[PDB]
């Protein structure tokens, strides 16, 4: 058979755990949870990247939903569990494709009975509002993951797409690590600075995952990951889950978004302008210099890198999809896992390698969290520290 038929045939038995999907906040954007008029139980795919039929094309068996709020508007919090009560309400929709799932051994129940394993993973440390409470609040609803910052510094740690500012994560920073070491919740590190990585791993004693984030040694662009950070996966256990975002896993692109961001600036706009003015200037500029495409290709230069600096055994992927509005040839929506699983077959990866890579990995790092978690739940009580007090 084909390297494609044979990618559908080893994704059957062991499928896909992305780490990070947008489609709550696509939802929130598109028709403010309005899931009638976005049902996924129906073909989306002239607005969204996912939908139900698409994600079993694409042998997606277990999802982390990102419940990511923007970091630059007021109500974080509240606007964090409107995103879980979007997930919450999928899940209850659609009871026959998709299962809830907080444990790793729900994981594998879901799999067992051919459903989607949904979990979810809050996107950025503004989603707790300095609050240790709160960050407890959030697991009890469900939220597994939490990546440390979005775009922007928060006042306990660094973001890769900001300027420095305390330096990695700050004390109240590690507090906050602890605290998701005994609640059992991953340490995300996608979007944080590199300086962030190196505290975190310092101070986590679980395995720590980065939800999408690719290679800075194939790319090099803040979101993505130095090879000295995941050199120290091995000795962490945790798992870099590989993106395809355009603008971070392709040369062309990271450098087509850096000359269309100066463009912008040399109009006197700053480059995340959105206003018709502004867009006006960023359309002329990409009709004299069209956007690059990556392709399949592209993301799998990134994996063969990353499986040889971090290991088999610590990778993952986070796709990014109705979080980001370009995708590579090949990997357009969610049903285009297979393509990517094609091509490593082609490239020498083996069924084994694959399978962990899809599924077990994700497996083992999640368990690893709740076997850290029981041990410092018993030797210890939850936290009441302020970031007044240790910052
Ligand atoms: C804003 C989304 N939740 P995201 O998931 O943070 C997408 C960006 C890339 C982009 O703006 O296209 C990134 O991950 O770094
Ligand atoms: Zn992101
Ligand atoms: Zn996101």
């Amino acid at each position: 058979m084909t390297s494609l038929e044979k990618a559908r045939e080893l994704l059957r038995e062991f499928p896909v755990v992305d780490g990070h999907n947008d489609l709550p906040w696509a939802l929130r954007e598109q028709v403010r949870y309005d899931l009638d008029a976005r049902d996924i139980a129906a073909d989306q795919s002239a607005h969204l990247h996912t939908d139900l039929a698409r994600l079993r094309s694409g042998g997606v068996g277990a999802q982390y939903w990102s419940v990511y709020v923007r970091s630059d508007l007021p109500g974080a919090v509240t606007a964090t569990l409107e995103q879980i009560d979007c997930v919450r309400r999928l899940i209850d929709r659609h009871p026959g494709e998709l299962r809830a799932a907080l444990t790793a051994a729900d994981m594998e129940a879901a799999r067992a009975e051919g459903r989607i394993a949904s979990l979810m993973g809050a996107e950025g440390g503004h989603s707790i509002d300095n609050s240790l409470a709160t960050l407890r609040a959030l697991y009890a609803l469900g939220v597994r993951y939490m990546t440390l910052t979005h775009n922007d510094n928060n006042a306990w740690a660094d973001s890769a797409t900001d300027e420095p500012g305390v330096g990695g994560l700050s004390a109240f920073g590690r507090e906050v690590v602890r605290e998701m070491n005994r609640e059992g919740m991953l340490v995300d590190l996608s979007h944080v600075a590199a300086t962030t990585m190196r505290d975190a791993l310092d101070t986590s004693t679980a395995p720590v995952i980065f939800s999408h984030s690719s290679s800075r040694a194939v790319c090099d662009h803040p979101r993505n990951i130095p090879d000295d950070v995941l050199e120290r996966l091995s000795a962490n256990g945790g798992m870099a889950m590989v993106t395809f975002v355009p603008k971070f896993v392709l040369q062309a692109a990271v450098d087509w978004t850096a000359e269309a961001d100066d463009n912008m600036r040399a109009h006197g706009f700053h480059h995340l302008d959105s206003s018709p003015e502004a867009m006006k200037v960023h359309a002329a500029f990409e009709e004299r210099v069209p956007r690059p495409v990556a392709t399949v290709s592209t993301v799998a230069d990134h994996l063969d890198h990353m499986r040889e600096v971090a290991g088999v055994d610590h990778l993952g992927i986070g796709g990014d999809y109705d979080g980001t509005p370009f995708t590579p040839d090949g990997l357009g929506d969610v049903s285009g896992y297979p393509n990517l699983i094609a091509e490593l077959l082609d490239r020498g990866w083996s069924q084994s390698d694959l399978a962990k890579l899809t599924w077990k990995n994700a497996v083992r790092v999640l368990d690893a969290a709740e076997d850290v978690s029981r041990g410092l739940r018993a030797a210890r009580g939850p936290s009441n520290a302020t970031i007044e007090q240790l910052d």
